[PDB]
């Protein structure tokens, strides 16, 4: 057990070094190069009938790449695009780029191509004064990935148009300005974040070491990180902007740990003890600990798995291999290191009010003791204005409104969007299928599209029945098969989508043939659709299986449900501020971010660790209160010593939360500071407002109601081997 692997690390201390320091350099190596090898594009489409009629949909008229980019281009001089010399001059520039990248363009299309055409559309492309005109630049390519390594392949050559004065927006510019948004964060993160770690650090201890050591940690475990990733990505792959996200936190989480490992260590060591019996009993102690908020982590992450998405999975995946593996060099690697040197690890140093606070802490609780109600009042009239805003609620889409005001790219885009308005079209798309494989006659589609023009509030921009329903155009790498036929339309306000959405799904379609509705729009409210009707179930589910374990870890069944309560009244009050702020506007003009609703899984990802962050505190905290309740001693004698035990415990786990949360701050991308703040803002307020406030008043309360307990779930504790407090 614990006592062979302490006589078996000395017995293997050789070996151990020797394999953990060859791991993290071919970890790096084999890290940093590979095992991050997984697309983009598929992380939302997941089942629903709009998804197969989006494959169908490829599959027979082929994907449609002409809208990747679409590039403005200006004369210089204040000259006109009629200008025949200057239209000669960038063709023979856009035959050069041709010439340069036969592999990656099939060709260009516009109004230049055929300025003598009698497309109704086209000749409504040029602006009424004859002053600019867009060009689109469709790309090779099966998935985004491809796509943008062809921008990345193309980008020099076309931003060398017109002199070098040409702005290039669309998805594979945003796209670029994205993932260079990644590496503008992890250097600003790495340039930013570790002197301030390193100066929080040094003004913690008076030791080097102490403060080197949370770096060593630190630079194993994402080594370590990707190496358990390298080994995941043989049966599933792990992907995205959410991995750095991961390695913050759970380096974070890692050194809160790290620091409770410390600061045990030393207060052993002061005690008096020796070396085995001090790192004995905080292995236990601390492992103890871990365990239970393990398995309070995967109680959490878990419920995910009941509805599965994709990006969240993966993302609660790659929580559980780190809370994992953050816990195992917890108690194998750092306690040894602790182990051998021991105090002396303290000795040379730089050659070259703890305790009156704490007291000030002691009258507090004890004033707050004395006239509670003075707290009670308050705290529960602030709970009733958490919901207010809660009810204020949307949920949205992703859009061009996701990127920072100040971006180029998004004011490219809205010229674009503002010079040429109904180009840019979201459609309902109605894939037609039929199971006899024979032919769909022409009846059979004015049929149809008579149909489908029985519902009024479908846009009509030509002012024509006649034209509307058209069928979409087939490209020439589309298996072209009469059994499927497909035709759309967008609609004049996305807000009818929903009415509309289910006067489409009510249609019924002629006898032998089936309808299938799809669009992105469609796709998103049946996301929506089917989190509004699972969230009931995973509230469900998460409530009885905290309670049950909190039930395992006190010997109470109401203590549990307070708790429960308790943490969902938190939940519903962090999610009623973030409404406060985030959808009413209160603080868009200071942070600088415009106010939108939210993507729900997020929110669910939010409740999720919210509460299980909150449970493993209470899980430490109580933890502590009745161990030393289960050594005797009075009420008062037992919350004494908790609250004077901890208070510094606490303290610095929230100097150290406050750190990583201004590293958050700085972590930029919008929706990152909405979630950074939103995850920052209700840690700070629950762990220096909900604990402190709530515990003490709750247990006073109870009074000797506190120990209780039915004879045989204590005969059923004492059964499974647990009770070592």
């Amino acid at each position: 057990m614990f006592a062979w692997w302490g006589r078996t690390v000395y017995q293997f201390r050789y070996i151990v070094i020797g394999v953990m320091v060859a791991l993290c350099l071919g970890g790096g190596v084999y890290g940093i190069s590979l095992g991050n090898h997984v697309t983009q594009s598929g992380f939302y489409d997941e089942g629903s009938q709009s998804v197969a009629a989006s494959l169908i949909g490829d599959e027979v008229y082929g994907r449609d790449r002409t809208s990747h980019v679409v590039a403005i281009l200006t004369p210089p001089d204040d000259k006109k695009v009629t200008d025949k010399a200057w239209q000669k001059k960038v063709t023979e520039e856009l035959d050069q780029v041709v010439k340069d990248h036969e592999d990656q363009i099939v060709g260009w299309v516009g109004w230049l191509k055929a300025p003598d055409t009698t497309d109704p559309t086209v000749s409504a492309m040029k602006t009424q004064d004859l002053r600019h005109t867009f060009i689109s630049i469709p790309l090779q390519g099966d998935d985004d990935d491809e796509i943008l390594k062809n921008y990345q392949v193309v980008e020099p050559e076309l931003q060398q148009v017109n002199g070098g004065d040409i702005r290039l927006a669309g998805l594979n510019p945003l796209a670029s300005e994205l993932t260079g948004t990644i590496g503008e964060d992890q250097k600003r993160a790495e340039v930013a974040a570790i002197p301030l770690v390193a100066v929080v650090l040094f003004f913690v201890f008076g030791t080097v070491i102490a403060a080197a050591l949370p770096a060593i940690i630190g630079g194993l475990a994402i080594a370590g990180a990707l190496g358990i990733m390298r080994l995941v990505a043989e049966f599933t792959p792990v992907h995205f902007f959410a991995q750095p996200v991961v390695t913050l936190i759970g380096l974070g989480i890692a050194i809160d740990y790290g620091l409770f490992i410390v600061s045990r260590f030393r207060e052993e060591i002061a005690e008096g003890y020796d070396t085995e019996a001090a790192v004995r009993r905080t292995v236990m102690t601390s492992g103890r600990t871990v365990v239970f908020s393990a398995v309070i982590i995967v109680a959490s992450s878990v419920p995910l798995l009941l509805f599965p998405q994709g990006f969240l999975k993966s993302i609660t995946y790659a929580i559980i291999a780190s809370v994992m593996l953050a816990a195992i060099l917890s108690i194998t690697v750092l306690a040894a290191a602790l182990a051998i040197l021991g105090p002396r690890v303290d000795a040379l140093g730089v050659t070259t009010r703890e305790e009156v606070e704490r007291g000030f802490w002691g009258r507090l609780v004890n004033v707050v003791m004395k006239r509670p109600i003075a707290f009670a009042a308050p705290i529960l009239v602030v709970m009733v204005l958490l919901i207010i805003p809660l009810g204020q609620l949307s949920l949205g889409g992703i859009s061009e409104k996701y990127l920072p005001p100040d971006n180029a790219v998004r004011q490219s885009q809205e010229q674009f969007d503002k010079l040429f308005p109904g180009f840019r079209t979201e459609p309902l798309t109605l894939v037609m299928k039929r199971e006899d494989g024979e032919p769909i006659t022409d009846a059979q589609i004015a049929d149809m599209r008579a149909k489908a023009l029985t519902v009024s509030g479908f846009t009509d921009p030509d002012n024509d029945p006649e034209k509307m329903w058209k069928e979409r155009p087939a490209n020439d790498s589309g298996s072209k098969d009469p059994s499927v036929r497909v035709i759309q339309n967008g609609l004049e306000n996305r807000n009818d989508a929903a009415k509309k959405i289910d006067e489409l799904r009510a249609l019924q379609p002629p006898h032998g043939i089936e309808v299938f509705v799809g669009g992105t729009p469609a796709l998103e409210q049946d996301s929506i659709h089917s989190l509004f009707d699972k969230l009931p179930l995973m509230a469900l589910i998460l409530i009885v299986t905290t309670t049950v374990l909190m039930f395992l870890a006190f010997g109470s069944v109401v203590l549990p449900i307070k708790a429960a309560l308790m943490s969902a009244l938190t939940l519903g009050s962090t999610m009623g501020i973030l409404t406060w702020m985030f959808v009413d506007g209160h603080g868009s003009g200071l942070m600088n971010y415009t106010p939108q609703p939210l993507m729900a899984p997020m929110i669910g990802l939010i409740i999720a660790v919210i509460w299980g962050l909150s449970t493993d505190y209470e899980v430490f905290l109580v933890s502590r209160m009745v161990e030393a309740r289960e050594r005797g001693m009075s009420t008062a004698e037992a919350i004494r010593i908790g609250t004077a035990t901890t208070g510094r415990l606490i303290t610095g786990a929230a100097l150290i939360l406050a750190v990583v949360a201004g590293a958050f701050v700085f972590s930029d991308l919008v929706m990152m500071k909405y979630l950074a703040f939103g995850l920052l803002i209700a840690l700070l307020l629950d762990a220096t407002i909900i604990r402190m406030f709530l515990v003490p008043a709750v247990m006073k309360l109870l009074g000797d109601d506190c120990w209780w307990a039915p004879r045989w779930m204590k005969r059923v504790q004492e059964k499974l081997g647990l009770g070592e407090t």
